[PDB]
C-alpha cells in the first residue's frame, strides 16, 4: 500500500484466517481458536498486543514496532530475532491482510494474515486472501480459517 | 431442479467434500479433528451407489449407500433407517465442483445442510466464494460454515477401497 495512514488501523483486529508452510499444528493441536491483535501508537512507535491459541493455552504476546522504510512497513526487533510485516493489502475499513517474515532465531518463518474489524461477512476478504497467498507461493493446503471459539479474544478485551 | 440442465454422466467418480453447512449442533464437524471428507459416485442402473467416508471420533468410516431420482432433474432422495434424504444440486459449473443442497428427516430434525463437492484440492477459490452467497442467502452465517482440514486420512482409505 502506497498511501497509508496508521489511524485507521488502530483498535482492536479479529484474526481472520492465516496462510503458514510450517503446520506443526500450531493454532489448534484438537481446536482452533480465533486470534485478535491491539494495534495501539505509543511514542512514536507501534505498541501492539495481540493473542492466539498455542497447544492448550491462549498466548498473550505485547511487542513494539517501528516504522521501517516508509509506507506499510514495519519492524519489529526481538533479541536479535526480527521480524519484518508489510501490509499487504486492505480496503482501509474493513480488513488487512499482512505479510511477516521472522527470524526466530536462525529460524525464518514466512507467514501471512487476514485481519478483520468484524467476525461476519468476510467472504470477499477472505476471496482476495486466496488469491494473494497463491501469489505468494501458497498453496490452499496451506491456509487456515480460524474456527470462532472467542476465547482468547475475550481474554484480550478484558486487558491485555 | 434448481439446476435444470444436469447429466449425471457428468459427475460420476471421486470428489472431496472441502466445506458444509449446518445450524448449531456442535461439533458437527468431526468431533475433535476435522479429517478431509470425500465421496465416490457409481451408477448402477435406476440406482445411484455412493460411499462416503467421514472421521466417526474413534475411526474413518466408508459408508455405502443408494440413491433413486426424485423428479426434477438435479434431485435425489435417499432413504435410510435412520430417515429420508432430498437433496438437491443448487449449483455446477459442471466441470470443477458441485454445491448440494441436503433436507435429512433423521428422526425429527427437520434440517438442511448445503455441502460443497470439488473435483480437487487446490484451487477451490471461486467455488468457495459462491457457497458463502448461496448459504447466506439460504440462512446460514460465517459461524454455520466448515471449511474442511486437509487432513486426508478417511480419503486416502475411500480412494483405495475404491481402487482396489
Ligand atoms: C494486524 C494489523 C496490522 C499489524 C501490525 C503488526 C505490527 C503486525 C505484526 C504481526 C506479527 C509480529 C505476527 C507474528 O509474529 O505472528 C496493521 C497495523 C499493519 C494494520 C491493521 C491490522
Ligand atoms: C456430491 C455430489 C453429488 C451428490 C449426490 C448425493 C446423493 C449426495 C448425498 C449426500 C448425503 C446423503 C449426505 C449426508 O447425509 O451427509 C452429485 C451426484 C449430485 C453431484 C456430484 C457431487
Amino acid at each position: 500500500v502506497k498511501d497509508f495512514d496508521i489511524s485507521k488501523f488502530l483498535g482492536f483486529w479479529y484474526e481472520i484466517a492465516f496462510a503458514s508452510k510450517m503446520g506443526t499444528p500450531g493454532l489448534a493441536h484438537k481446536e482452533e481458536k480465533m486470534g485478535a491483535m491491539v494495534v495501539e501508537l505509543k511514542e512514536n512507535l507501534l505498541a501492539l498486543t495481540t493473542t492466539y491459541y498455542s497447544e492448550d493455552h491462549c498466548v498473550l504476546e505485547k511487542v513494539t514496532a517501528t516504522e521501517g522504510d516508509g509506507p506499510a512497513k514495519f519492524q519489529v526487533t526481538r533479541l536479535s530475532g526480527k521480524k519484518e510485516v508489510v501490509v499487504e493489502a486492505t480496503d482501509y475499513l474493513t480488513y488487512a491482510i499482512i505479510d511477516i517474515t521472522s527470524l526466530v532465531a536462525g529460524a525464518v518463518h514466512r507467514t501471512m494474515k487476514l485481519y478483520s474489524r468484524s467476525l461476519d461477512d468476510n467472504g470477499e476478504a477472505l476471496y482476495n486472501f486466496r488469491k494473494i497467498t497463491s501469489d505468494h507461493g501458497f498453496s490452499e493446503t496451506d491456509l487456515y480459517i480460524l474456527k470462532h471459539d472467542l476465547t482468547c479474544v475475550k481474554v484480550l478485551q478484558s486487558a491485555a
